[PDB]
């Protein structure tokens, strides 16, 4: 009479790990599968820039090999890390690989000529990339 | 005579196995739920600062793929990790994928020009980023 | 139990292509497939 | 009457539990010994090359202790990872650990003096060595 | 009639459920704190090393925050880990936190002057410390 219960207890405990290896499977293949996916990296550099009267505009060039999208632009005061101008963007811009996009800083900041200054444009997804210029 | 209640007996366990057969799966499940949902995480930082007389503001991307919203902020003292201000903001700040917002240090707080200074914030679900600034 | 991986995937126009591969020893059937959004479990398109 | 079929059933699991312990011992012992004598590195170096008209020799010295095979040679293009001539060897050749050995690229593959090649030589195991060399 | 066994069998259960869970929580809490306990580490340093005639004389700073006892030095050959002179202390010296003690190497070992030599201090829970000096 106990064998009775014993075979449906072993039969629940198979039904169970049945159900537990369905979840497992889908676990470890999502989360490592989004691992693998966000372990991948990212490349910017900025080429050059040029300062039309109060507005500040920087090429971005894409190096790596997958898009990329802009989302903001500061212009960084020296070595106390205090942003004078800067902000979201309007509207993202896309920069495919092996091509170059124009990039304005939101706003209007004044500078001043000979000062030191930080330009500094953001990913979407986080990638910093600057770099420094004499104001003119 | 005996075989009538063994079979009795028999019904019985299999009853209680056809029950603990549904609390299992229901357990199971609810049980995996919580752990697989409580697997995810969140990524935050913080890009630049600004300080306002003495008003501290902070720019934060969600650069995961979830929203995440601002409960508090802080200002530690670097080596000692001791508050000077902070606490619960007034109202959580939500902050949506691939997007930036401002977030304020609660109340107000003096700070000292070239001082060491950490401001840090902390999420809902209790993911924390920070960084560093030379009080102007 | 049963064991399947994929081991690649390729994109036409609007048309999702998988190759499945079974690493186990007995017959399988495929029933369906998904585009999960990321983080979100939820579904774009896919069916029976 | 229930207590016999309990005592029967305490019986076999006690004799199941053995084959398990029989069957753990077993197979943790062999896996556990193959990936702890997986474990072991090999070293492979080579000396110096010469070329004696359109045949590249090498000679492969052991700075390891285990004896090593020698089966395959090539002569890779400059940053294009492209063989211009290899293959296995007609015989794997053994090198004595302490001791050198000469191995001479399979086949024939015209050069061009002053170019940028790079000659590589893999153990049987998987072991990679090489070096590069002006072609006269 | 088999029901009074059953409900015996079911009680036998009980108590032995009970015993296991009792000695369960014991052996997991001993053997739990245990391996939190040795989970601690021992830290030391030696601040400087003298010699005056054949006797090496060798101050031990304790950086750590618990207790530290002497009870081996050793003077060691350079590259090929053999011992000259060394072997237990006559009684273990005890160097409480934040404090120096002297050790001196039991025995008595003859030096050169010129040559390389390794002292060596071993904590009686086997923590190593020790530093190379030139003999005058």
């Amino acid at each position: 009479e106990p064998i009775v219960a014993a075979v449906l207890l072993i039969v629940v405990a198979v039904i169970g790990a049945v159900l537990v290896y369905l979840w497992f499977s889908g676990y470890v293949t999502r989360a490592t599968s989004q691992a693998e996916q966000l372990s991948a990296a990212e490349q910017l550099k900025i080429e050059a820039v040029s300062k039309t009267g109060t507005t500040v505009s920087v090429n971005v060039r894409n190096v790596g090999e997958v898009p990329v999208k802009i989302a903001s632009a500061y212009v960084l005061n020296a070595t106390t890390l205090t942003m004078i101008c800067g902000g979201s963007l309007t509207s993202p811009q896309q920069i495919d690989p092996g091509t170059i996009q124009t990039i304005n800083v939101p706003g209007t900041c004044n500078l001043i000529a000979g000062a030191r200054y930080i330009v500094k444009v953001v990913t979407a997804r986080g990638t910093e990339a600057a770099a420094t210029f004499i104001s003119p």
